């Protein structure tokens, strides 16, 4: 046999976008809790109440703004980050995170590559970074202020595969597209491993550098549940962390595998201390885990599965996910798993032609999350974003990741490093 696995199409994804089903979760149930920023809590219809108000008066300011137009937003991890997204989203337009802490001229590349139509900060950012001639810059605390009479929908119409974000990753940086309809087939795959449901609350812990931050912010806020934002300062602080996910009942968290070490690493040492015991899911990403610190967390956190998670940015986030239970054997190496529902996966040869099972090659991924390529980039583009020569049933898109990999007789997937 050779090294295919067919998903596309295995999964329905329903009607609603995911600022839409952010909508309908606000319509429906009011008055649950939403998204939680340390002292800030929101419930459903405060968030959404605020973030029209954002989009109302982003639309006054920006009358042109819309489908694939792109916007910077330069506001730490935050509620505000939060708001400001799901603003966008409901006027049409997609975002790039900006994170503050990055220097300007690298702000600077972001926006030219991107064409950015325009850019939010906050009162702190802008208090401390002057606007550049050429890129109308608007400030958070003045879009969400209170105004009954802006507090709608937007009701703009959004397309799956409008863009949602632009994310960049030495040369100059890369924006990667991802449109609406491969984030909402991450968060549905997740959705459905994660076991999430209404009570589901989950951490924001990751930097908006990354494109996991995207999933954990809203995640929770497609399902009744509840987004817990984790900004520098507190997942700096590990004793502070594991104390905040344990007086949240926190359910969901997603690591890289040296965090995890310094969480074991912790509550091995202080087995007087509470723990996050209403975890259920631990996601583990961005590097390779060893089997070993697997089974330490487990130890630790019997009630809880975990997840191995691999996947490019250009896909929208994952492409396997490897789900574990505490009593399962686990070896080194650790498998990055099964193909997400709506991809197509192959192990293949530099002319992408599919390897027998067990032979080493590229991984290369097509399906309904494959974005559109590097902002501004036509050439790097055209490097890795290629015609599917594979039966398909989206755009046609294939990406070949630049990794090495095998896949196992039952479909399970390996990851062997760069090629």
């Amino acid at each position: 046999p050779l090294s295919c696995v067919t998903r596309q199409g295995d999964l329905r994804l329903g009607r609603h976008l995911v600022p839409h089903l952010f909508e309908d979760h606000a319509a429906a149930t009011p008055e649950r809790r939403a998204l939680v920023y340390n002292d800030r809590a929101y419930s459903y219809d405060q968030l959404n109440r605020a973030a029209n108000r954002i989009a109302n008066r982003l639309m006054q300011a920006f009358p042109e703004l819309g489908t694939d137009s792109l916007v910077g937003v330069r506001i730490a991890r935050s509620d505000r980050l939060a708001l400001t997204v799901l603003a966008i989203w409901k006027i049409g337009a997609a975002y790039i995170p900006i994170d503050p802490v990055l220097p300007a001229q690298r702000m600077h590349d972001m926006l030219d590559l991107a064409g950015a139509k325009a850019l939010i900060v906050d009162a702190s950012v802008a208090a401390a970074e002057p606007a550049v001639a050429g890129m109308p810059r608007i400030v958070f605390d003045d879009l969400v202020m209170d105004d009954p009479l802006l507090e709608d929908n937007p009701e703009v119409h959004l397309s799956g595969n409008d863009l949602s974000y632009v994310l960049f990753t030495t040369g100059k940086p890369k924006g990667a597209m991802i449109e609406h309809i491969g984030m909402l087939n991450n968060i549905a795959n997740k959705a459905l491993d994660l076991a999430m449901d209404e009570d589901s609350r989950v951490a924001q812990n990751a930097s908006m550098s990354f494109d996991v931050s995207v999933w954990q912010m809203f995640i929770a806020l497609t399902k009744g549940g509840t987004t817990f934002v984790y900004d520098d300062r507190v997942v700096n602080d590990i004793a502070g962390l594991i104390q905040r996910m344990h007086t949240d009942s926190l359910t969901i968290l997603e690591v890289v595998p040296t965090y995890l070490q310094a969480l074991v690493e912790y509550m091995e040492e202080h087995p007087d201390c509470p723990r996050p015991a209403a975890l259920t899911f631990m996601m583990v990403n961005g590097e390779t885990v060893d089997a070993a610190l697997l089974k330490r967390w487990f130890a630790l956190c019997p009630a809880s599965k975990v997840i191995n998670a691999y996947g490019p940015t250009e896909a929208s986030d994952d492409i396997t996910h490897h789900i574990m239970s505490p009593g399962d054997e686990i070896v080194n190496p650790v498998p990055i798993g099964r193909a997400l529902a709506n991809f197509d996966i192959y192990i293949v040869d530099d002319e992408l032609r599919p390897v027998p099972i067990g032979t080493r090659g590229e991984i290369v991924v097509t399906g309904v999350g494959v974005g559109r390529g590097y902002v501004g980039m036509a050439g790097v583009t055209a490097q890795a974003f290629v015609k599917s020569p594979f039966p398909d049933r989206y755009k046609g898109r294939l990406y070949r990741t630049g990794d090495l990999g095998a896949m196992r007789e039952d479909g399970v997937l390996m990851f062997h490093g760069r090629k």
